[PDB]
């Protein structure tokens, strides 16, 4: 019957629009708003034949800040943090290979050592020779290695709840791992809210339709993310022997109630760094630059002012 088929067309039309098209445009609209408010726009560049997506803003005449997201995250983690920075800095935030909109070759290495070399190659690819680095979690682990390996390029380093040391207190993540639980890998749609609860003390407001799509995207990425996470475990590079090689002023910034990586990490790193600064934000979780962006950016600007002003 023509009507049964016609009705079949509309039913699929509405379903395809509801299930696929509306969520995607929703994400594109929110990205448009948050990137636009931060003065950031998206580009891509091929680095060792991998497509690396990145955001860029501010004047190229100003010093470059290169921002590196953590495990399972992407460059949009940095939008609200970057907003007060693009007035005075050339801000760049990339998607690491394996994440976001960048290439994800199935057979590549995604250890932080290999990733740190890709980031250095990326900086050269966009014509940046001297820069400030900031990295969160896995991205901080990577940023620290970049700074240790290429001291001539790095003007300052900000480690925002970075991975890479073994502190006195075992974090809730590392506790979870002993029982085969990893909140950072979202297997089921309900585990996405669990991930947010795990990394935020006070979670920023998130519209329900946007949240569900983010959760769907996280589930779709979970198998590959789990494989990368296994490489981060098996190909782990301790920072303790590397930190003394860093010449740059280094900011250690933590959320005091970080459940993923413990604040006692700072006591490991501080004695090992030539020029450490410290900020511990109160009642804050693992991603201060997302949870309290303007506050975190203000601490970072203060740090940068000191680095420049003397
Ligand atoms: C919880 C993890 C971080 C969430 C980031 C929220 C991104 C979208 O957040 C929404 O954006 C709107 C316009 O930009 C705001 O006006 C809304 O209040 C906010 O819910
Ligand atoms: C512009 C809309 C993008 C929405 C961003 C949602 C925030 C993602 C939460 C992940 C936080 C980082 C987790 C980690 O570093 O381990």
């Amino acid at each position: 019957m023509k009507r049964f088929l016609l009705g079949l067309v509309l039913l699929l039309a509405v379903a395809a629009g509801v299930l696929y098209f509306v969520p995607a445009t929703l994400l594109a609209s929110v990205r448009t708003v948050e990137r636009g408010l931060a003065g950031l726009s998206e580009h891509s560049v091929q680095v060792d034949n991998l497509e690396i997506a990145y955001l860029e803003g501010g004047s190229e005449k100003n010093p470059t800040l290169l921002l590196i997201h953590g495990f399972g995250a992407d460059k949009d983690n940095w939008l609200r943090f970057a907003r007060p920075l693009t007035e005075r800095y050339h801000v760049v935030a990339l998607d690491l290979p394996g994440f976001g909109d960048s290439s994800k070759p199935q057979q590549a290495s995604y250890d932080v050592g290999t990733q740190a070399e890709r980031v250095a190659n990326f900086a050269a690819a966009i014509g940046v020779r001297r820069l400030h680095l900031a990295g969160n979690s896995m991205g901080g682990h990577i940023a620290a290695l970049y700074a240790a390996r290429h001291p001539e390029q790095v003007l300052s380093l900000a480690l925002i709840d970075n991975a890479g040391v073994m502190p006195a207190r075992k974090s809730e993540l590392f506790e979870d791992l002993e029982r085969g639980e990893n909140p950072l890998v979202v297997r089921q749609p309900e585990d996405f809210q669990k991930l947010l609860d795990f990394v935020f003390v006070q979670q920023p407001p998130l519209p329900a339709p946007l949240k569900r799509y983010l959760g769907e995207r996280a589930v779709a990425a979970s198998a590959f993310n789990a494989q990368i996470f296994e490489q981060l475990r098996q190909r782990y590079i301790p920072l303790e022997p590397e930190l003394p090689k860093i010449e740059a002023p280094t900011l250690l910034l933590w959320g005091d109630r970080d459940r993923v990586l413990d604040v006692s990490s700072i006591e490991v790193m501080r004695p090992l760094l030539k020029r450490p600064s410290v900020v511990i934000m109160e009642n804050c979780g693992h991603v201060p630059m997302v949870e309290r962006p303007e506050e975190t950016a203000q601490h970072y600007q203060a740090f940068l002012d000191g680095v420049r002003n003397a």
